[PDB]
């Protein structure tokens, strides 16, 4: 019925055009509060985000899902402030990424479940703001600990109806292992989005998952270091595939009949401390459009390639709504 | 002249009897704020802390140095509140322990130096509370990252006059490698305390460091899993040496003429999320006196073994004062 945002619940219809995998800032737990100057200042970062969000809004974006977890240094108060200022709905997340500290690493599946439930039902920290999605991650074969996270994610999802979204090493076919664990927990694939999937050309892997009912997250569209092979770091992070290559995966999937399972995003951010210093400058240079890249560049591209507008609408509006709506078995 | 506490600056004479290595809570960055229930509640935690500190106070303790760093989940606000409620001075720290997140791990020596200076000169987070010591750590051979931390620590210390305190794997003689790094930066050994030193029976290793001017932190006195071998985790953590054995190392160093180089503490805490669940219960069983363990058990013990009261005062009052007084080269 309603979706939880950092400004409160909204109805499904209010979501509109939704960006399913983004971040206001890519950092680490407590970092923003401890060293705000790393980003110039907390104010500068907030202003940058507001400007960026206003531009996306102008382009038609109504809602963004910030998949930053506790370990990504998610600052809900920051999200709330920019959401209000830019007038864009922001869905917050619970879960864990791949940089959990000891206090989390030593927890049991039952403990983690309570933590995720807390964030979803009671709210994040003492803000009362509730998470509307669960974010998990692997980078190749799951670690024992990651396995636990995935199972807790599944349990929390089963109890609340909130969807699960993931970070993968697409090349390594991570999605397969992820799906296995989720299924082992009784989780419906329809409540799951396998992300960073445009990161591989293996359409075999993609349609497999798709065929199984999973949602495929093509959210790295603008990530490309083409013309930046000069920069090791950037190259490592962005890849050398062009944006068009990635964009074409969307078309392929549609072509195979999997339009209802696609989710597109940019995996953009306004601040990034969990990487080399100054990487942001590099990113901004690569994609000055920021989060508006999708509506301004990708949609028209697909249009020109033959994709019916109607279909594009389904992918950017219908799919996200369906995915985000809390649903129990 | 003055020492920075969580309630502000105090004169040296005001420190009095000081415990140089303690913790209010052992956690991780942002954990206490995101999952207070882990400790029952923040209120419960604070109360436990206040009680414990009042007991130590009753015993004669005037000041404690909380060596919790950003990665130990140090919460200065929590420190300030308990300090106020118990009426015990608390010195906060900057530096990094062994659980740094990606945002920290990827920083250069220069960046780290900045961060450390920030905490000491400007203050922690947005509180204005300034650190009065730098905490570093190794657990066996230093990692490349740890070497940078050590260098930054030294530079920050050289610029401010604030002492450096460390966590070591004593049995592995970590102190030797730490000293080497420090000296390479030009730091005076007299500004450094090599901690967890009572964790080894190798007096030769201890005396060699003392001879060089370093301070030796005998801060694990009450850590003993004796009579609990039935518990792996605990044994693993506390060891099987008796408190008397550790205490005797204090007398040994004295006997060898290094009384001015000794610092003693408990390495106690009131909450501990960075270990197995329920570890606190075990610890409280092991040492019901908590931080008062030193004045209530150790001092008397030492007296009884021939250590003159005066010497005992020098160790618990004078050494810490000299150590803590910001001192530039
Ligand atoms: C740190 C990088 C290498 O991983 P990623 C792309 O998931 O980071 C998020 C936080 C944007
Ligand atoms: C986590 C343990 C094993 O290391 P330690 C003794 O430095 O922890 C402190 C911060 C209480
Ligand atoms: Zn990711
Ligand atoms: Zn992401
Ligand atoms: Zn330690
Ligand atoms: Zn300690």
């Amino acid at each position: 019925d309603r979706i939880n945002t950092v400004r409160g619940p909204i109805t499904i219809s209010e979501a509109g055009f939704t960006l399913t995998h983004e971040h206001i800032c890519g950092s680490s737990a407590g970092f923003l509060r401890a060293w705000p100057e790393f980003f110039g200042s907390r104010k500068a970062l907030a202003e940058k985000a507001v400007r960026g969000l206003r531009r996306a809004r102008a382009a038609g974006v109504r809602t963004i899902v910030d998949v930053s977890t506790f370990d990504i240094g998610r600052d809900v108060s920051l999200l709330a402030e920019v959401s209000r200022a830019a007038d864009v709905h922001i869905v917050a997340a619970t879960g864990l990424w791949f940089d959990p500290p000891l206090s989390m690493r030593l927890r049991s599946v039952e403990e983690l479940t309570q933590f995720f439930l807390r964030e979803i039902q009671y709210g994040i920290e003492d803000t009362g703001i509730r998470a509307g999605i669960i974010k998990v991650a692997t980078t190749g074969k799951a670690t024992p600990f990651q396995e636990l996270v995935l199972k807790a994610a599944a349990r929390a999802s089963l109890a609340t109806g909130v969807p699960v979204t993931t970070h993968t090493a697409a090349s390594q076919r991570d999605g397969e292992q992820q799906a296995a664990i989720f299924e082992s927990e009784g989780l419906s694939p329809s409540r799951v989005c396998i992300g960073h999937s445009d990161d591989t050309d293996d359409l075999s892997y993609l349609t497999a998952l798709a065929a199984r009912g999973y949602l495929i997250g093509l959210d790295h569209i603008p990530h490309s270091a083409i013309g930046l092979e000069d920069n090791a770091s950037a190259s490592a992070l962005l890849g050398i595939r062009s944006w068009q290559t990635r964009a074409l995966l969307i078309k392929a999937l549609i072509d195979q009949g999997y339009m209802k399972q696609i989710l597109v995003s940019n995996d953009w951010l306004f601040g990034f401390s969990s990487y080399v210093t100054n990487i942001m400058d590099v990113m901004d240079r690569v994609n000055p459009d920021g989060m508006a890249f999708i509506p301004l560049r990708v949609i028209p591209f697909l249009r020109e390639k033959g994709v019916p507008q109607e279909t594009l609408a389904g992918i950017t509006v219908t799919n996200p709504a369906r995915f985000l709506s809390p649903t129990l078995r």
